[PDB]
């Protein structure tokens, strides 16, 4: 029932990516951003209770994943400064969002699963 | 504690890929393949109790996903005939294997998550 | 001898992604961004002469790809608003960058090829 | 006018994947396979003139990429035994193919670019 979920995997080690820091922001009508939550994945590459339903109204959201610190801690030199995922939420109605992210030092894949 | 799991996602639809048929085969002594299980993904893109521990000793395995029929039914003409994932497994001591698979008509991404 | 190249592919059609608009920006001292180039991919999914040697000093760069319009114009309703790639660029020795991007309605893969 | 090209990239180092051995087979009328070419990528992750026009009729093809040895040659331990890409070719006609392959030790992405 958590409206926004993440699932982060490490494609080098074949494990989830633990202790990846992230920030969730909401777009403002002027095109700026307001931070609504921060979090850190657990050893399963997930975050519980990131945000509540009330904090998640329809609109455009940005999730910034601090992948550079993840790789630096892993002993690898990464390419990207950050990984940002930007999307409109609820352009139709309700439902829950899971942002899947697969990380390599010089690449990432991101997909969404949108369900109800 | 399912020794072999799958998680299939649809990158066009933004949902798990349900009703994907697959076959699990085990490499034999003379280098052939024997089929040891079949299944179809559920609506969460998974197959529960695909094989038992007793059916899964150390060895080389092949999991064949029938992605072409998945796309043909969806109405998209796909590039690949099948998606095959081949790997050496050593499950003894509860090492669990999850094969993740992200599908598009002309591309797939596949990753493994191996427990410790 | 283009310091910065892109290669965008469409994973639904199995063709390069033509007509994708993009913006190249450089991080400024005050932490802001200054746009240094814009373009639209050709039918090979590339943009030649995106920027010159002289406009590519060391520093942080952002390339924003307008993937939403790409999909909506192909008649698909996508997940992401945009796809952003942010990286610190170096090459002291004529080192060049290729940003590869593989697009599906609800997913993208981005990788970098850095020469040397 | 190579009807079949490949492009293999390394997602750990950010370079093309050099010296990857591969084997190309064609599906026979009976459901078997016949080998029609072998090669090794150059440092650009390509193989020039893998096969001729005359060797590439419409039909089902398999490319077996020896990713396991790629990774051990890089000094890493990989998950997959091989990466097989099986696809249907240009019954109508004409059409040329590029198989793109992005490699990480525990993951790969396979896509195709099919151009007239």
């Amino acid at each position: 029932r958590c409206p926004l979920m993440v699932k982060i995997l490490d494609a080098v080690k074949g494990t989830p990516a633990g202790s990846v820091a992230l920030k969730v922001s909401q777009k403002t009508a002027d095109g700026g951003w307001t931070q609504i939550a921060t979090g850190v994945t657990d050893a399963t590459g997930e975050i519980h209770n990131l945000i509540t339903e009330q904090q998640f109204p329809a609109g455009v959201y940005r999730v910034e994943f601090d992948t550079k610190a993840y790789w630096t801690n892993q002993g690898s030199t990464p390419f990207h400064e950050v990984a940002e995922v930007v999307f409109d939420a609820h352009p139709e109605g309700h439902g829950h969002y899971t942002l899947a992210l697969l990380l390599s030092p010089f690449s990432y894949t991101t997909t969404a699963v949108v369900s109800s």
